[PDB]
């Protein structure tokens, strides 16, 4: 169990950007810029810095050339410069590796702290950042599949209740989670900015990065990404969706970048900013919890996630989940899912919904 | 095999309505009215007459209580009263059993001919129909999932080229089809009204009715139908979708009524009214042909379809397809599909796309 | 007073393209290609040939450099090569000036007839055209404001019943019109292709071209044109809208090209293909007839329109309308409109709706 | 100048509900429930309590029967029960009349404080509220024009800099404003919840309530509200819109309830929760600042607003603005606006845009 420090937590505003290592920068550029239409704040031959349509801070995504594709840093912005110091004291009290760089780790970011957190994740906290031209009314640039904000991260970790307590001490508020009747937690969502989440925990072998998610304005914008990938004949890179989420109620799509880093596109979740925001728990066997329409969850969605790096640039060793597997208990050979609680009609035994089994 | 009559074909305007036999009228009412929001033109203890949002003719759908759920008639409106005579002459020459009713088979339809057509389908031809209030600007009644027009029927028949020639004699013009290099035809689409189709042929054991399709204005209207079904905890009645079609380029959804009659919701296919409209042929192994995003086709979509009735109200016996099965050649144990022709990358062998095997 | 010929009418399919004369080709290119995203089928230093997203014929718009901005031809596609000869004999019997070119008048069109029609309009008829790549699934090229089809023309002519009878004998079916209680006609819509219209008559001094209209898939696409025009700081080129039309029920927008040629963006009217399609007559004083939301009709919309050319390239003489002016009787000093017929509340006298007078 | 208290400001979470006095409860119910589809949390012969689709607190709107239509209270939820005490100490220090009720002023709210604030507005602060079923996934109930959240209030007040200072002391952050080059402020927007605003100040005679705004998910939802109003033949109650705002970048509509209280429908503004969020200042003469497409602002928008009551139920006396009038400086007989700064072309002198003057 991760202890609550005496030191006060930093005041986290929101997820702000992710730094991903990619193996072929030009190919990653094609994906994020030519396919997805993200905007370039800066680039050279080792790094592409990218922002969403509505962003005013320097970037939401840094692509860094490197030998092994992995998450290099998930960054959260904090309220004040003093919160970066608060974050340092907090994590040092946790006994975690910290690195402070007064002019930051990537361009466009100032004084920054990176930590190897209790769950083995490279987190960054910073306040100082270079303001750029906010493109929110730049409809001359607006794509039919326009990504407008960065919404959240999703982390794979073996012991969700352990991680959850830690993120709660750190100030994140749990909004929705998935459990069963035997006390196992499979996933939790938690926020700071007043949307359904800024980060989430998905149970599995970790530390691994499940995905980074971007918002669009409307549902048809997500459809268009799909239609565009069809025209470019890269529909094999649509992993799962599009659909309506049960948890979070967002319209959604999951796609895979050239290094298999998973990107979610997401719109129209709900407001969570009140402190007594009602929490929602779904049962793991509820076939509407992930896809509200009952469409089957793709097995790669449960098994695949990106490596994460430590502060030396080396891959974190993965620890295996010993809690029950969401995959096994829902769509595996001994799995079960229902459409209506207690109704055999519209239930699935030992297979996925809509007539499929695992390949 | 089906000869070209000397009698000139009736001038067919468009598909106009289907008569479906249902086992439980009230349950069916609940699906088509309460769930789908179709508008009642007339009902009693035995039948419900339903129309879409933009229709001026009496109905697009008749639900008729009966012992066995099945198609009783698929109806096409013809240009003039005299075209019903032409239809009678035409099919009489074909040696088909016909039945003429000077005052209609259903309320709100006048002089009509029903036939047992050469493929064993109960076709109806009529001109005369009672006009009703066209609701096209009744936004006070407009649902978030509003079905605005009846678009097409889809028929299951074992020999596609045979059926195709017969419909081509009848005046329908093929727009799109699915073949393989061995020379099998798996499906064909044909129109009269200047959209992708008014009816279509799907290769399989028949005669069966595959589906009836209604259109919406926008893609979000189809999304809302899925969302509604989830909210009613009947997501298990969503058979396939939502998706973008390859053939037709329409946004789509397949759902199932209480008696398992399949209903498609459909929007935004293209104009086909020019006589040299380019025909498009897809390869059966092309994984973007049915779902443009490469989502797998649910096996029941290939295997399940509705019984049809003869003019005595008896079920037509089913003739087995001897040509190759689209299901077997794409997603069965010996089947395969591709994202890019000749690329093994993004190809699927012996199973379906997105990680799934057949249930 | 325009007689119905003995010669049979040519069978017209649909409106197909317009040829506009523009004064500055490069400025026009910026508008139609860079702003509106139309697709180049061919260009040189004198002409630009442009098509919509779903078109397979060579083009829907030709921009021709010349000294005086005007309509050079509105072209309709006919069903067969022989329908071109029919058209020739038709307008010869009407005693109109005709010109035939076995080679076409513009590139990508073959055998073609241009006429100076009884209302002074340069009409073209052709069947032969060069097929091009149909872009309908080219989502890699899809713009957020994508124009997907050519829908219609709208002509300004002083005597509407005169023109209406002529177009009816020509095979156009009237769908909607605007009249008053003492028998004046202010406008009529008429079709061949089974949408609300392929052309329309607006009472006013003519012959003048009111507009050419293009379709989008969805309402938000028309919204994005406005947003993009704001972003380019050319909102002064948005003439009227966006809105919902009363007549036609379509979502709409009117914009002005660099030569003041009016372009309408249009979507989601209804099906009119049945021969007994219910005609709709609106009273001229009904303030929901043009904009369903009651928004005032911009004065220029009633007064401004494009010059038209004769077959010698000279501007046709304008004949003044003597029938009542729709502007005068609705928003002029002695005009009025109503929200609810006979209701003084929500009526406007001597001014437009929403608190405005004519500037 | 309004002094900044020594007492700490209450931590305000967001605007929460407005209480409006209405003259005819049945007609008002017909507007808010039947037309707009708000959800009834409670009602009797005296009051109706209404919430939006995603709300979990008891209500967003209270309609109270009374002799004179007016704003009775604008309510903000605070973060903790102790914050109600702080609001009390804060307003007491300002020398404002306060009233505290441990069991609330209206049903579904517990311990509450109402004040006559330094601008003469009835503000309520509360924490405790009865939770109700959150309808955010009740797609069985979802309207085509569904109002999903409450977004903001907008207040008319003669001295905007004076009210702005006071609101910034209270912890609201200004996101956007409108000024001229002569030191006049015409309007300001300020938030607590991380959208563009929770309240706003519009220069004019005050205290008066300009409007209350509710959000939709998508732009087509706002379109549907207009379409519905056209169908109910109440388009005369559409005051202004629909449009794209310059300030806030939201899609918008203004409508009038039976007592002329103005309601805005609003979607898709941007995230403002970072403490250094860039403030945007628009020039008052910029014709894209209110409607981005350059549509004229209806004069009633600048002149009409609802009375507000003091804590004894009497109408607050109105203090006249002596600062320049936005109407006058832009669309009045000596007004001016521009499309492009420094460009005479697309500018308007002595009248509104798009060919209109004031009625
Ligand atoms: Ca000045
Ligand atoms: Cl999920
Ligand atoms: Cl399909
Ligand atoms: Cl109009
Ligand atoms: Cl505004
Ligand atoms: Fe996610
Ligand atoms: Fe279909
Ligand atoms: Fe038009
Ligand atoms: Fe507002």
């Amino acid at each position: 169990e991760i202890p609550k420090p005496v030191a006060p937590a930093p005041d986290i505003l929101r997820c702000a950007y992710a730094e991903l290592v990619v193996t072929d920068l030009a190919k990653s550029r094609n994906f994020y810029v030519d396919v997805l239409g993200l905007h370039v704040s800066y680039e050279d031959e080792n790094q592409i810095y990218l922002r969403s349509f509505e962003e005013f801070i320097h970037h939401n995504l840094v692509l860094t050339k490197g030998p092994v594709a992995a998450l290099k840093a998930m960054a959260f912005r904090v309220r004040t410069p003093e919160d970066v110091d608060k974050a340092e004291a907090y994590y040092q009290e946790l006994g975690c590796r910290t690195e402070r760089r007064k002019d930051g780790f990537v361009k466009g970011i100032g004084d920054a702290l990176r930590v190897e957190d209790p769950l083995g994740f490279p987190y960054e906290f910073f306040f100082e950042t270079t303001h750029v031209e906010r493109l929110h009314m730049r409809y001359d640039l607006y794509s039919a599949g326009e990504l407008v904000r960065l919404d959240h991260f999703n982390q794979v970790t073996p012991d969700v209740p352990r991680g959850r307590k830690y993120l709660e001490d750190l100030g994140f508020r749990v909004t929705e989670d998935i459990q069963d009747d035997e006390g196992t937690t499979y996933a939790a969502w938690m926020h700071r900015k007043g949307t359904v989440h800024d980060t989430a925990l998905t149970g599995g072998n970790g530390p691994r990065l499940h995905h980074v998610a971007f918002s669009t304005h409307e549902k048809h914008n997500i459809i268009q990404i799909c239609d565009k990938m069809g025209a470019l004949r890269i529909s094999d890179r649509i992993e799962r969706g599009p659909g309506r989420h049960g948890v979070s109620n967002a319209f959604y799509l999951y796609i895979l970048d050239p290094d298999n880093h998973r990107i979610e596109i997401y719109t129209q979740d709900y407001y969570t900013g009140d402190p007594d925001n009602p929490t929602i728990t779904w049962n793991v066997h509820d076939n509407q919890r992930r896809d509200w329409w009952g469409n089957p969850v793709v097995p790669s969605w449960y098994t695949e996630a990106s490596k994460v790096l430590d502060l030396d640039g080396n891959v974190q060793e993965i620890i295996e989940r010993t809690d029950d597997s969401e995959l096994e208990v829902t769509i595996g050979a001994d799995g079960f899912s229902f459409t209506r609680a207690g109704d055999e009609d519209g239930s699935y035994h030992g297979q996925a919904s809509k007539g499929f089994k695992l390949g």
